[PDB]
């Protein structure tokens, strides 16, 4: 669980603040925060703690990743963000993806999600299969988020409130809509719709509703409903330890 980060170069450190205003500045002028946000959960999701592959370690920029079907439509990002590496190429695919999730998410008003550079890029894209099936259940989330990447359930409510951000497209998983209507405002919204029910107009998936329906997981949902401190605080927390899964652990 603990860590020890690594100081970087003061080259590196200034291309990361740089980047970082880039970053905001793109992700602002596009409206393509939750994109980029899916592009650093799915970057760093793939991560499993048994055999220590997968995690952010930039290997999305691999096509192959890229075709994995969980990520249709993160080549848009990765393209995207090229001009980012082109002008800062010190950075590491690994960082700049993590970066750009962390700028998504403060563009949009959420919280202050800390950031530690120094992520190396790996070679090997993990074997594709990893990342979460929207169909699936409670046991389903446990197996992806808990056995695999490690994190608790505690992070497993927090984090999918990440889709208060952006829409289904049927062009890229088959479901449409948002879960929320303020797609590019960063607050506790999607715990408040998924209490609330279906509705015209907006999406849930299973593996939202997945969240009422457990014992540990319908709590957090509503205390994130009720006091939207609470939930970015827990937020915080869990981007942070998803961003750095299998990085500088001590
Ligand atoms: C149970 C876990 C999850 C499932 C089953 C799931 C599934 C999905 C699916 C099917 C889409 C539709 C993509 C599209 O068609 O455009 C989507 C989008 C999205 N996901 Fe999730 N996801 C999960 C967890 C997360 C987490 C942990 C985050 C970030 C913290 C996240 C952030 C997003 C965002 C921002 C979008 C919007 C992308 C856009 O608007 O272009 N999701 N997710
Ligand atoms: O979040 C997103 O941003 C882009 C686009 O909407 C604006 O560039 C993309 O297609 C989204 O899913
Ligand atoms: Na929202």
């Amino acid at each position: 669980m603990a860590k020890s980060y690594p100081t970087v170069s003061a080259e590196y450190q200034d291309a990361v603040e740089k980047a970082r205003r880039k970053l905001r500045a793109l992700i602002a002028e596009k409206s393509c925060a939750p994109l980029m946000l899916r592009l650093a959960w799915h970057s760093a999701g793939t991560f499993d703690v048994s055999s220590k592959t997968g995690g952010p370690f930039g290997t999305m920029k691999n096509p192959a990743e890229q075709a994995h079907g969980a990520n249709a439509g993160l080549d848009i990002a990765v393209r995207m963000l090229e001009p980012v590496k082109e002008e800062f190429p010190i950075l590491s695919y690994a960082d700049l993806y993590q970066l750009a999730g962390v700028v998504a998410v403060e563009v949009t008003g959420g919280p202050e999600v800390p950031f530690h550079p120094g992520r190396e890029d790996k070679p090997q894209p993990p074997p594709e299969g990893r990342l979460p099936d929207a169909t699936k259940g409670s046991d389903h989330l446990r197996q992806v988020f808990g056995k695999q990447m490690g994190l608790s359930d505690q992070d497993i409510v927090a984090l999918s409130g990440g889709h208060t951000l952006g829409r289904a497209h049927k062009e890229r998983s088959g479901f449409e809509g948002p879960w929320t209507r303020n797609p590019l405002v960063f607050d506790n919204s999607y715990f408040k719709e998924l209490l609330s029910g279906d509705k015209e107009g907006l999406l849930q998936l299973p593996s939202d509703k997945a969240l009422l329906s457990d014992p540990v997981f319908r709590p957090l949902a509503e205390k994130y409903a009720a006091d939207e401190d609470a939930f970015f605080d827990d937020y915080k927390e869990a981007h942070l330890k998803l961003s750095e899964l299998g990085f500088a652990d001590a």
